[PDB]
């Protein structure tokens, strides 16, 4: 059994969830984060097997500079509806192929090779709608009081990471435990 204050903490000010009625699981990440890249083989298959009442979401940590730029790329891909399909390839480009993907022109030229419309990528990247999603994501990370990645937050209420949980497998087992806690809770 896990212990509040040890493997996870409870946020004294819970944060609203992106999809009311589902148990939210957020992974805060940065595409350029090696620990984030390394966790992917653990969290990806798990995330695809979650039940119908769970909503898994990735949230880019907008902690400045290149993190903001890569987060803006993430959010642009989500808007275009293609992030899932090019997700692994972005991680691979950054960590294996030496691609910096540090400007929208560079991102668009890379993503074109993965099927992504460059004009639509560029227009979405610079859109007002993306500005709002950026601020939303910033304010969420501030409200979760997250100061590094990868970090998990369940149902806007419980924050934990690989170190606190005690390893990558433990991170998912803890998430499972916390999902069950929320499923059992009175509505």
């Amino acid at each position: 059994d896990y212990t509040a204050g040890k493997e996870y903490v409870e946020l004294s000010s819970p944060v609203p969830v992106s999809q009311p009625g589902k148990i939210e699981v957020v992974e805060l990440f940065w595409y350029g984060c090696p620990h984030c890249y390394a966790f992917e083989p653990t969290i990806v298959p798990w995330s695809e097997k979650l039940p119908a009442d769970v909503h898994f979401v990735r949230l880019p940590a907008l902690f400045g500079g290149i993190w903001n730029v890569h987060g803006q790329m993430f959010l642009t891909l989500i808007s275009m509806g293609v992030e899932h399909d090019v997700h692994n390839a972005v991680f691979e480009a950054i960590h294996k192929e030496h691609k910096k993907l540090a400007t929208p022109e560079e991102m668009a030229d890379f993503l074109a090779g993965k099927g992504v419309d460059k004009e639509k990528f560029l227009s979405t990247y610079n859109s007002f709608a993306i500005k709002g999603q950026m601020e939303k994501a910033k304010k969420l990370a501030m409200a979760y009081q997250v100061t590094g990645v990868p970090t998990m937050v369940v149902n806007g209420k419980y924050r934990f990471d690989i170190g606190s949980a005690g390893g990558p497998e433990e991170t998912l087992k803890l998430a499972d435990y916390l999902i069950e806690k929320e499923r059992a809770a009175a509505k």
